[PDB]
RNA sequence: UUUUUU
């Protein structure tokens, strides 16, 4: 019973918010031509239509267009977080894929194992009009027999293991490939990314490859470097009053140590486990440290860092996303991409700093953008342990100009 | 520091 069991405000949400949303200017999901009138084929509109979509958000009208253009044409674009990117760039990748070809046609990279499978399974379900379309996934927990071709149409993986299949495996033939796709673009081609991975295998594809890059971040110099690496690119560049969602409402918490935002959250846990949530950590071993103290609190807790073997991995994520697991403490394994409709809490236990210790203003962004998806509400509360902690917060306020409220 | 190949 506190302002934060208000969760429960947004456990069950207006009749027709979505909507509502969809016709309002300001909004990134905003619509004002239907589906038919992007003219896809049928069957990926029977696709689109079967996942239950009404009407194109912002980002789906205006790139849908620019990659189904003849001929072909490069693209590289911005869209905020949970606006319908993967729809957008799936049926891109459907609409230029031959089925009757039995061979990789379509190639895209996420930056982890999970953004992987999520995005497999979009595929396979938007396409499933296609009787004899076959996803193929180039991703660690998979091993086939060598010296074979795969026979998938598209093939959905993370830059080392495609790479491999692209390479020594010989599993992919890389020249063959028409769509290139880099979810999650900016960090795909940040030296402090996949950069390295990324472009060794961009260089095995064909001159005549389309590519197309989203995220709902890109760094001012990322975009710059994005500009020379893809050849003639059409441009969806956000205005940074727009890369911020009116839908999650940023808070933070003031505390002294570790110990204190540990007591903060065990305080605050009856109101997250109403719904489902997420809490991110700086290090594996914050992560690992969380989730036993939680634990030996009573607290039933979910872990997922990249020290664990994959089998575990999809394990928890898959608990997770079944809410049969209704907390998971991460690291920015989990910053990107997931797509969980319940998750209806953030947390950063650790604010979300880069490599040398600065803000880092483009995790941030995606870490509170996995609430609030698509139209629904969210809530994101920042757990500030010290007086540095707090300067690196209010640095990341005014990096993007939306002042976050102090909780009691 | 977080990811990312057999
Ligand atoms: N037109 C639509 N109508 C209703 N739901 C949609 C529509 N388009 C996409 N969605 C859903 O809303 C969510 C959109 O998130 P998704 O496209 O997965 O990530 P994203 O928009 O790329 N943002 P990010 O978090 O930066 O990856 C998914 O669960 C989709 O199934
Ligand atoms: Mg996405």
């Amino acid at each position: 019973s506190l302002l934060n069991k208000l969760i429960r405000s947004n456990l069950v949400d207006n009749t027709n918010q979505v909507e509502v949303l969809q016709r309002d200017p300001n909004s990134p999901l905003y619509s004002v031509k239907s589906f038919e009138e992007l003219r896809l084929k049928p069957q990926l509109l029977q696709g689109v239509y079967a996942m239950g979509f009404n009407r194109p958000s912002k980002i789906q009208e205006n790139a849908l267009p620019l990659m189904l253009a003849e001929p072909p044409q490069n693209l590289i674009a911005q869209s905020q977080s949970g606006t319908g990117k993967t729809a957008a760039f799936v049926l891109a990748m459907l609409s230029q894929v031959e089925p009757a070809n039995k061979y990789p046609q379509c190639l895209c990279l996420s930056p982890t194992y999970e953004l992987a499978l999520q995005t497999g399974k979009v595929i396979e379900q938007m396409g499933k009009f296609y009787p004899e379309l076959k996803l193929a996934y180039a991703v660690r927990g998979n091993k086939l027999e060598r010296g074979q071709k795969i026979s998938e149409q598209i093939v959905i993986g993370t830059p080392g293991t495609v790479l491999d299949w692209c390479s020594k495996l010989k599993f992919i033939d890389p020249k063959k490939i028409k769509v290139f796709v880099l979810d999650e673009a900016d960090v795909m081609i940040a030296t402090q990314g996949h950069q390295d991975q990324s472009i060794r295998i961009q260089r095995m594809l064909p001159r005549n490859c389309q590519m197309l890059l989203f995220s709902a971040t890109f760094e001012d110099s990322v975009w710059k470097f994005a500009q020379k690496v893809v050849p003639d690119p059409n441009v969806i560049k956000l205005k940074r009053e727009e890369e911020t969602l009116d839908t999650i409402k940023q808070y933070y918490v003031l505390c002294s140590s570790r110990d204190e935002k540990f007591q903060a959250l065990c305080n605050l846990y009856g109101a997250i486990t109403i719904a489902q949530a997420m809490i991110f950590c700086h290090t594996r071993k914050t992560a690992s440290w969380l989730a036993a103290e939680l634990s030996k609190e009573g607290h039933q807790v979910a872990l997922l860092s990249g020290e664990m073997m994959v089998e575990q991995r999809a394990a928890v994520i898959e608990r997770f996303r079944e809410g049969k697991e209704k907390v998971l403490v991460t690291t920015n394994v989990c910053a990107r991409g997931i797509d969980v409709e319940q998750v209806s809490v953030v947390i950063n236990f650790d604010l979300p700093v880069d490599k040398d210790g600065n803000p880092d203003n483009e995790t941030y962004l995606h870490r509170i953008g996995r609430t609030g998806r698509f139209g629904k509400r969210g809530l994101a509360v920042n757990m500030v342990d010290s007086k540095h902690s707090m300067n690196i917060l209010n640095r990341i306020q005014e990096h993007f100009n939306k002042k976050i409220e102090r909780l009691d």
